[PDB]
């Protein structure tokens, strides 16, 4: 409702895009023209690759942020990494944690790290 | 009102809306990832491992959170996590720093205060 709209607004301000350029993921949603996509289950947003044609619909979105659509596929985690769009997880190496996306960072006493291996 | 704010805060830290708690005397801190001070209108990631049943006592203007199990400087924690607020103005304009995670912009970059607040 307004809940969707205000969240789209919070997401847009975060990425610096227009409210309308934010799309929630749902099996079948038309992805064309959108700049950012939001996963309501994990509650994470990711910039979308530029160039997605209109008519291209969403198929699935994993917890590793892999997006499959009708025209292809794209690792949104990798894309976020290239764009320095990161999520600094709660806690640290000392506390322990669990990483699910390439754009997640874990804090160590000498700085942050991201996992480039199996997720 | 509060709900749309938890939304903005959550999207900033990359957490769930339900993982954001507003500070108030007695508020239960268990499981929350980000705390929000309504007075100063500042948000801070919470230390991990706060037991259920741990309630908030006080939250100073320097972001020092005191709870039933002890206390933690949210400013220092924020610095450790590189979570900063860049104050308006600069050294030229002058300003007042209240928290360890506040940055003041100079001609050659930003600085944080590591002394008496």
């Amino acid at each position: 409702s307004t809940g969707i709209l205000t969240n789209k607004q919070a997401v847009a301000r975060h990425f610096g895009v227009k409210q309308s350029e934010v799309v929630y993921f749902s099996v079948g949603v038309d992805l064309g023209g959108y700049k950012v996509i939001y996963d309501k289950e994990t509650q994470r947003a990711y910039s979308l690759p530029v160039g997605i044609a209109s008519g291209t619909t969403a198929v699935s979105l994993s917890t590793a942020a892999v997006l499959v659509h009708s025209a292809g596929s794209v690792d949104l985690g990798s894309l976020a990494v290239s764009r320095e769009e990161y999520v600094t997880l709660p806690g640290s190496f000392d506390s322990g944690s669990t990483l699910n996306v390439k754009n997640e960072l874990l804090t160590y006493t000498d700085g942050k790290y991201r996992w480039d291996g199996i997720l």
